[PDB]
């Protein structure tokens, strides 16, 4: 598990919304 490909996600929508 990452949360470096998870905050690649976790920065993505989490930019999108």
């Amino acid at each position: 598990e990452m949360r470096i490909s998870r905050i690649i996600l976790x920065f993505l929508f989490l930019r999108k919304k």
